[PDB]
């Protein structure tokens, strides 16, 4: 679990999203694997605006960050889960690390601010869906 607060927005992985989110939808992209919904309260979190392929995210089922090298946002064949069937994800980068279903929602950031958040995993490798190209997310 675990989610981006930036102004008026959450950001939070679509298949995890709530009641709530979808009833204060803002945008949705099944593609991403990434919804958007807004909220009462101001958040704080600084998106980075960059193209770092280094940085450090947090893995909830090892209580740790690790440091990690990335690829650039691409389309990705992502394999079937309960969530969605095998189908290409957009927008994504992978790294060797580990990660399993429960750790979406982990932040990735680099020197700049918030890069993405985790969404797949397996193998050793681990994705996350890249949010720096949502440029509206701060106005
Ligand atoms: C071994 O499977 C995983 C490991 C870490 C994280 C996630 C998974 C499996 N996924 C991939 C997600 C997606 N983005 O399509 C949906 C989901 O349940
Ligand atoms: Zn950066």
């Amino acid at each position: 679990s675990g989610a981006i607060y930036v102004g008026n927005y959450r950001v939070v992985n679509r298949h995890l999203a709530t009641h709530n989110d979808w009833a204060n939808l803002v945008w949705e992209d099944s593609s991403r694997d990434l919804l958007v919904s807004s909220t009462t309260a101001q958040g704080c979190d600084t998106i980075a605006r960059c193209d770092c392929q280094t940085g450090v995210y947090y893995c909830s089922s090892r209580r740790k960050h690790y440091p990690v090298s990335f690829s650039k946002p691409s389309l990705i064949f992502v394999e079937a889960s309960e969530y969605y069937p095998a189908r290409y994800q957009s927008h994504l980068m992978l790294a060797v690390g580990h990660s399993e279903p429960g750790d979406c929602g982990g932040i990735l950031r680099c020197q700049h601010g918030v890069v993405g958040i985790v969404s797949t995993g397996g193998n050793g490798l681990v994705g996350f869906a890249d949010v720096r190209d949502l440029l509206w997310l701060d106005e």
